[PDB]
């Protein structure tokens, strides 16, 4: 069953954007969003692909394990978090796209296609470019899509083994004090329109876990601090977080 509740438009409104969010009850097998027509759109993944292309890595061995070093080329990118060495959990945290692509281009075009397939993730579809399909070529996917994806990584159910899907669970890991934590993978896609920001991931409490994905229009840089802060006022609102 899913629930539309236009109320949480309003997150979007107070702050001159549109987007959506989508929200799933573990215990319960309930979905909850604010538009069901935007949470099936499909858009690009962009830096949100940094889940699967990781399981993929790992599995394949082109990762060993979340502490091998990824040196970085030397070559000087406007990210200074980027400038710097790597390994799994800090690439995964800053969000760094030449580690990424580099993992894409040692996986190839057929695995990383034969991947997505298994993991259903998406429209499954790679065209473009190896080192860059996840920003500007023909994967596309959608929300409701995400949080599909995530309940299989959650239950360790995709085709990849538990350590890989352990690891990348951990390499998820954002926020954690003693009332709940979230595991979750922020994106901004900006290659093709509509400009973009994405969060999906997990909230962990005792005795539920609540998946969720969200997208927002993102003309600038300026507003991708909403993606989270969107998302937690909505799991205040609906009491998921204090
Ligand atoms: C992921 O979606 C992007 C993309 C560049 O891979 C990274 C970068 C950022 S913030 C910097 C945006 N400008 C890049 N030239 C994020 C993010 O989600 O904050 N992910």
């Amino acid at each position: 069953e899913w629930q539309e509740n236009k109320s949480w438009n309003a997150h979007f409104t107070e702050h001159k954007s549109q987007g959506v969010v989508v929200l799933w009850n573990e215990n319960k097998q309930q979905g909850f969003t604010n538009n069901l027509k935007r949470a099936n759109q499909a858009f690009l993944p962009a830096s949100t692909f940094k889940i699967p292309n990781s399981l993929i890595a790992l599995d394949l061995g082109v990762v060993k394990d979340e502490h091998q070093v990824f040196k970085w080329d030397g070559q000087t990118r406007d990210i200074a978090t980027w400038n710097r060495d790597h390994n799994l959990i800090t690439a995964m945290k800053y969000s760094v796209v030449p580690v990424y692509q580099e993992f894409a281009r040692q996986i190839g075009e057929a695995r990383m296609s034969k991947m997505l397939h298994a993991f259903d993730y998406g429209n499954e579809d790679i065209s473009g470019n190896v080192d860059s399909f996840w920003l500007d070529g023909g994967i596309r996917i959608s929300a409701t899509e995400q949080i599909s994806f995530l309940r299989k990584l959650y239950h360790n159910k995709l085709h990849v083994s538990e350590r890989s899907q352990r690891i990348v669970k951990q390499a998820m890991l954002t926020e954690a004090n003693g009332d709940y934590i979230i595991r979750a993978k922020t994106g901004y896609s900006t290659r093709i329109e509509p400009k973009i920001g994405w969060w999906v991931g997990w909230v962990e409490l005792d005795d539920n876990v609540w998946f969720f994905a969200m997208n927002m229009d993102m003309p600038t840089s300026d507003g991708l601090g909403l993606r989270q802060a969107i998302t937690k006022e909505v799991l205040k609102q609906e009491k998921i977080i204090p």
